[PDB]
């Protein structure tokens, strides 16, 4: 699946839990792994637009070379069956 080899955390709080689970089940059913709290083995977070991560957050992410997305990351590469390009959906760096 387009997801294989991917860890993520997801930091998604504040989205109906519909679709917090249809996230799940996106990532699950395509390859992709979970990790409750961020650490050095993700290779994701997922941030949807309420949600904020503190300096020692950011730094942790900077050092474990983490990517940064929100969750139209997910939609859009499901919808177009091809992992897209993550560094077009980084919150923490808009374009």
């Amino acid at each position: 699946g387009i997801f294989a080899n991917c860890i993520f955390c997801l930091k998604v709080k504040y989205l109906p839990q519909q679709q917090k689970k249809k996230l799940q089940t996106d990532i699950k059913e395509n390859g992709g792994k979970f990790s409750q709290s961020l650490n050095p083995q993700c290779t994701h977070i997922i941030l949807d637009n309420a949600d904020v991560l503190s300096q020692y957050q950011l730094n942790s992410i900077q050092k474990n070379h983490v990517h940064i997305a929100n969750p139209d990351f997910i939609w859009k590469s499901i919808r177009e069956k091809r992992l897209l390009d993550v560094k077009n959906y980084d919150p923490y760096k808009p374009l």
